[PDB]
């Protein structure tokens, strides 16, 4: 499997501005082939962005969903963004343990 | 819940003894109290750091994890580091979306 992570750049006290834009977006990726889930992770310490935590069970099912479904959910907002930068960081998941 | 990701620094090469390493390294930390599973994830594009991915409920199940069973899993291992550094990156979970 594979993971994305957006690592989002917020300006100071658009935190919240940038969760709610989050909080109802569920339906825009929830039903995707081969997602896995995906978090949104408030920073904390030791880093200054949020980390949108996508998983998925190989990289053409995430390109399949970044060209076509995730332009579409687009389709009645504003794109004016509250992030600052982005920076999409991947991985390949080589081990996953459970609790 | 709680994501806390230590950042590697392994050099080139050193890949595949640091994911051997880990690839034995469940017993240290599942079962612990509060812990919710964890991933390896080797970088592939926008980083070049593992990323150790760990899920908790709570931030103080993860300092008692780090405090005690963490550094006496340390004991009998007569290997030499392959890491380079490492920093820790602190989140609390906003989100969390399922496939
Ligand atoms: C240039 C690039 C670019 C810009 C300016 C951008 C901007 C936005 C803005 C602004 C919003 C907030 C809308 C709102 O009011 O709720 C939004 C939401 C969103 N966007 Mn994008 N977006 C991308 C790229 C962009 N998006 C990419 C790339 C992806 C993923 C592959 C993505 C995924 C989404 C999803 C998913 C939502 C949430 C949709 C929803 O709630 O319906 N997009
Ligand atoms: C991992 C893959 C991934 C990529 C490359 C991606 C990329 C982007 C880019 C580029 C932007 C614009 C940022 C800016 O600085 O102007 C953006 C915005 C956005 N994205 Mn996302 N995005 C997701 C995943 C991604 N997004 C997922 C998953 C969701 C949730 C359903 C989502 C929801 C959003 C929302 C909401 C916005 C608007 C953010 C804002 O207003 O700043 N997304
Ligand atoms: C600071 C310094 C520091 C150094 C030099 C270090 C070095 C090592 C080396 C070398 C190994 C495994 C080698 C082998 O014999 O196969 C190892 C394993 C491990 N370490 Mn650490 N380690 C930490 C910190 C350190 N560790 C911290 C901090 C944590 C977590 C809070 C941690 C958690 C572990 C766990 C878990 C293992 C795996 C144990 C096992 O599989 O037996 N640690
Ligand atoms: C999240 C929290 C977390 C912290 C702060 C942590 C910290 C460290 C530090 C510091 C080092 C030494 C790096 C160096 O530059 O020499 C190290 C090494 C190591 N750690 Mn970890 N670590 C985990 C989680 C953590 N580790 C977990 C979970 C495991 C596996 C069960 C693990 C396993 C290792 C192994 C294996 C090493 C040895 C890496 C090597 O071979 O160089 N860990
Ligand atoms: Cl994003
Ligand atoms: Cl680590």
């Amino acid at each position: 499997p594979v993971v994305k992570i957006n690592a989002i750049e917020v300006p100071a006290g658009a935190g919240p501005e940038l969760e709610k834009r989050f909080a109802h977006s569920a339906h825009a990726v929830e039903n995707s082939p081969g997602f896995l889930g995906f978090q949104l992770l408030r920073p904390v310490k030791g880093e200054e962005r949020y980390f949108v935590v996508t998983h998925w069970e190989s990289d053409e099912a995430f390109q399949a969903w970044a060209n076509g479904p995730a332009i579409a959910a687009h389709a009645g907002h504003r794109a004016n963004p509250v992030a600052t930068g982005a920076s999409l960081l991947e991985f390949e998941v080589v081990l996953d343990v459970g609790g």
